[PDB]
């Protein structure tokens, strides 16, 4: 089989918690991009033909961790139907780098990251598939909320919006948004609930009330 690259010792949050080796390759029979994560010799998840199956996939800063990114991606499907969730994991910047040097793909003496999202992102071009990277001209922005007692990271991006990452995953499509509504407002924090074009309402809590301009803003774009 042809493997383009492989990342080991991995750290996925979803749809697994586990350290995982990740290797990319095309398929023999149709040469279509696949992803497998292994422990060992084991498959722990696989998804295939990439090109078909993978229904968004982004770089997304981790909140307060300028040394990690998370590569998030949703699919149709996987291998066995081990899992539903998106695959989200976290890339530790400095290490990719030296993985990427160690493989041959980038010169000792690079020093810059994003080197290395380049080289993924072109990797899914030419296998048929695109991997975002919003955060490096239009401006997304992220903040931290409830839905409910459990807190967690809102992303604001050009064609989506994010609510991640404890299980569910919340992926909406900016376009479905039909209208959003504010409630308890007070001098630190107000709450905002989304309605979709299908009826859909999806309600957050306790966002900083610094942050009414952009949400307001990415409402009414378009």
């Amino acid at each position: 089989t042809n493997t383009i690259f492989k990342l080991e010792g991995v750290s996925v949050l979803s749809p697994l918690r586990k350290k995982l080796d990740l290797v990319f390759y095309l398929s023999n029979v149709d040469g279509s991009p696949v992803i497998t994560l292994l422990k060992g010799n084991d498959r722990e998840l696989s998804i295939y033909q990439l090109n078909k199956n993978i229904k968004m996939a982004s770089f997304l800063p981790v909140p307060e961790k300028p040394n990690l990114i998370y590569l998030f991606m949703t699919y149709t499907s996987c291998e066995d139907n081990k899992f539903s969730e998106p695959v989200v994991m976290t890339l530790n910047k400095e290490n990719t780098l030296n993985q990427f040097k160690k493989l041959g793909l980038l010169d000792s003496n690079v020093t810059d990251f994003e080197k290395c999202v380049e080289y993924i992102r072109k990797q899914a071009i030419l296998t048929g598939f695109k991997i975002s990277n919003p955060f490096v001209k239009i401006n997304s922005f992220h903040l931290q909320c409830h839905r409910g007692t459990k807190e967690g990271t809102l992303y604001f991006l050009p064609d989506h919006i994010i609510f991640g990452f404890k299980k569910p995953i919340l992926l909406l499509d900016a376009s479905d948004i039909e209208s959003i509504t504010y409630s308890s407002i007070t001098r630190l924090t107000f709450n905002a609930s989304l309605v979709t074009k299908d009826g859909e309402k999806y309600e957050f809590s306790m966002i900083d009330q610094t942050e009414y301009a952009k949400i307001d803003d990415y409402v009414k774009r378009k």
